[PDB]
């Protein structure tokens, strides 16, 4: 098995928000079978970022999700070849972010090639005004469509001025080789920025994720 209890992460994100380019790189580690990971991110270009860093965090790998034996694990199956994903994040005020991640594996280190592009964020909105606090925990709904895996989730950012800012995620996951497709299921998530410096030039990011096949 290429999936070990402890694995590394290396990534580079190039992107733009409202037409302003930036780039960020990261290094991390996680426990695939425990559905836990953490990483240190460093802004390489476009700093200091003029937008809420939180819109980027869920873009910085479902392989890091605890899948019980009774649920087909589309992600761990995909390796060593790997998989890629595409996603559109539709914020309630019209801001729209498109992102992609092509994930490969070199030894015990997952490598991510990420692209991020957000547009139409209002200048006086919580994103450009940097009023976000964190993403609330969530439950992603995963289902198969036309031979590939889809994942949708209702996300919400708590705001400093109180209340929440909603966004709808629609992700498509594509393995780079034929793998068994899972039945309809869920993945609970909780992403958190544990630390960061003044302008988010440096960010420590963690995520906790577990799948389950029944709710009620």
């Amino acid at each position: 098995s290429v999936i070990k209890p402890d694995m590394k992460i290396k990534l580079r994100m190039e992107g733009a928000v409202n037409g302003h380019p930036f780039a960020i790189e990261g290094v991390g580690l996680g426990k695939p079978f425990e559905g836990k990971q953490s990483m240190d991110l460093k802004v390489k270009e476009g700093g200091p970022l003029p937008f809420a860093y939180d819109i980027l965090t869920t873009v910085f790998n479902r392989v890091f999700a605890k899948y019980p034996e009774n649920i087909v694990d589309y992600f761990k199956q995909s390796f060593p070849e790997g998989y890629s994903w595409e996603r559109s994040m539709n914020y309630e005020d019209g801001g729209i972010c498109n992102a992609t991640n092509d994930i490969t594996l070199d030894g015990d280190c997952y490598i991510y090639e990420i692209r991020f592009d957000g547009v139409n964020f209002p200048a006086n909105g919580p994103v450009m005004q940097k009023r976000t606090v964190k993403w609330e925990p969530s439950t992603e709904k995963l289902y198969v469509r036309d031979g590939v895996l889809k994942g949708d989730v209702n996300m919400a950012l708590s705001l400093e001025g109180g209340g929440h800012y909603r966004c709808d995620f629609k992700t498509t996951y594509k393995a780079k080789k034929v793998v068994q497709l899972p039945d309809y299921h869920f993945v609970d998530h909780h992403i958190e920025i544990k630390s960061h410096d003044k302008d988010y030039s440096n960010v420590n990011l963690h995520e906790h994720a577990e799948a389950h096949s029944e709710l009620p």
